[PDB]
């Protein structure tokens, strides 16, 4: 539960701080209470990661949190051996408690086994080349391990990509309605992926501080009304 350090859609808001200064300059002024705060933790080099957490976590206190280091691999900017990968997400676990931690699922599916213990995982893959043909497979391979969270990022080459992610995203809600899901067809072409959250069945969207939290919040509204 508590860590070693005490203390319709949902919108997440990553943040990407470089170091410990910007950490404590986040703005949590157009962040309200429901928002998810994602902390992209490979915005750093390996050696600073643990020294900004204490910053992050007391920042955003009060705010659901995910945890996330994302590959080279898979758009993100860091590169960490199984090891230190595993190394970073458990003791950020037994340190801070994040609400959720991201697990890069095929950059790691060795690996996994290791986490048996966890159970708040976002099972994640993003593919920023193509929407692979094989994508129902990825959504039930994902799916058959059960983690809190599928999440699922592809880019579209054409409009169809788009449709075709909206469809397995809500076709695989249907088959597993008590499997959250959270994804997304990525790029301008893509956007609309984005909008319709509620509609595919995906917890959550994701929005900046390509799709502001502003336009966000105001297209739910649109979506929401009588």
């Amino acid at each position: 539960s508590s860590g070693l350090v005490p203390r319709s859609m949902k919108i997440v808001v990553p943040v990407m701080p470089q170091n410990i200064e910007e950490a404590n300059q986040l703005d949590l002024t157009r962040i309200d209470s429901t928002d998810i705060i994602e902390w992209r933790a490979d915005y750093l080099v390996k050696d600073d990661i643990l020294t900004v957490a204490p910053a992050i976590f007391e920042k955003f206190s009060g705010h659901e949190v995910i945890f996330t280091l994302r590959t080279e691999k898979e758009g993100g900017n860091i590169s960490l051996s199984n090891e230190d990968y595993l190394a970073i997400i458990r003791d950020i676990a037994a340190l801070y408690q994040p609400d959720y931690i991201d697990f890069e699922y095929f950059s790691y599916r060795d690996v996994l086994e290791e986490m048996y213990d966890f159970s708040n995982l976002i099972l994640s893959y993003h593919n920023f080349e193509e929407t692979p043909e094989n994508l129902m497979e990825v959504f039930s391979e994902l799916t058959a391990l059960a983690p809190r969270v599928v999440k699922i990022a592809v880019m579209p080459k054409n409009e169809q990509d788009v449709l075709d992610l909206m469809n397995y995203t809500r076709g695989f809600k249907t088959l597993n309605p008590n499997q959250e899901y959270v994804t997304m067809s990525m790029s301008k072409l893509g956007r609309i992926s984005r909008l319709a959250a509620d509609l595919i069945g995906s917890s959550w969207t994701f929005a900046s501080l390509q799709i502001s939290l502003a336009d966000m919040r105001k297209i739910k509204e649109v979506l929401d009304a009588n």
